[PDB]
């Protein structure tokens, strides 16, 4: 609804930065509303969903086991490793690593998984093969959050990410069981409380993934809908702001409040 676009422009004015937004129909894939849909933005931690998607495809293919255990050490630990840092001694299974990377944004968990699949270049090749010729992963955590203006590394476009997420959640790409596992991880997200989740009415469904990075970068991808089932995909990215994390969270939540009001 165009009233949501008014809020999106207002957020750009408040933040002194670019905001990219897209609302996509889950079922048909039609674009319902967009703002800077084809400009590139840094993906930040929202890539974590794509990563586990690639891991699940390997599991479906017999090349990986969710139950497999990975051991790492103090040397692998990077900033923002709340979960991995507590399991140094016993390691963690693939399943727990994906759960940590998705529900808590754990950086070390993502790096470990990136390694198992062959690194950024392979995650990038997996996306390419599913029809996404725009989104690209080039670095590991946390360097991928640099957000250097005009840099293409580690970026996606709102339309690219929305359509890719739709294919992952509803395409023939993953088996039903894996699709569900993916949705289960996103629905259990524990760090995105002050974003879309704060505008969501009771009884709605939400499965999401946030991210933050340098240069005021912040973003969120989500599948949501009334009555406990998703029916739309929303992607929102911003970068360039000098505003505080709280101000960035607020504008994103005000964008969500508008989207919900005009559902
Ligand atoms: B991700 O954005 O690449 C990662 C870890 C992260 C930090 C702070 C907030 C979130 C989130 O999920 O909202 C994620 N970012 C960095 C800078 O390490």
């Amino acid at each position: 609804h165009p009233e949501t676009l008014v809020k999106v422009k207002d957020a750009e004015d408040q933040l002194g930065a670019r905001v990219g937004y897209i609302e996509l129909d889950l079922n048909s894939g039609k674009i319902l509303e967009s703002f800077r849909p084809e400009e590139r933005f840094p993906m930040m931690s929202t890539f974590k969903v794509l990563l586990c998607g690639a891991v699940l495809s390997r599991v479906d293919a017999g090349q990986e086991q969710l139950g497999r255990r990975i051991h790492y050490s103090q040397n692998d630990l990077v900033e923002y490793s709340p979960v991995t840092e507590k399991h140094l001694t016993d390691g963690m299974t693939v399943r727990e690593l994906c759960s940590a990377a998705i529900t808590m944004s754990d950086n070390t968990a993502a790096n470990l998984l990136l390694t198992t699949i062959g690194g950024p270049k392979e995650l990038t090749a997996f996306l390419h093969n599913m029809g996404d010729h725009v989104t690209r992963l080039d670095r590991w955590e946390p360097e991928l959050n640099e957000a250097i203006p005009n840099d293409e590394r580690d970026t996606t476009m709102p339309a690219a990410m929305a359509t890719t997420l739709r294919k992952l959640l509803t395409g023939e790409l993953l088996t039903l069981a894996s699709r569900q596992q993916l949705i289960d991880w996103m629905e259990a997200d524990k760090v995105a409380g002050p974003l879309l989740r704060s505008a969501l009415p009771a009884g709605w469904f939400i499965a999401d993934k946030s991210g933050a990075g340098e240069r005021g970068s912040r973003g969120i991808i989500a599948a949501l809908g009334p009555d406990g089932k998703p029916s739309r995909i929303v992607v929102i990215y911003t970068t360039g702001s000098q505003a505080t994390m709280d101000e960035r969270n607020r504008q994103i939540a005000e964008i969500g409040a508008s989207l919900i009001k005009h559902w």
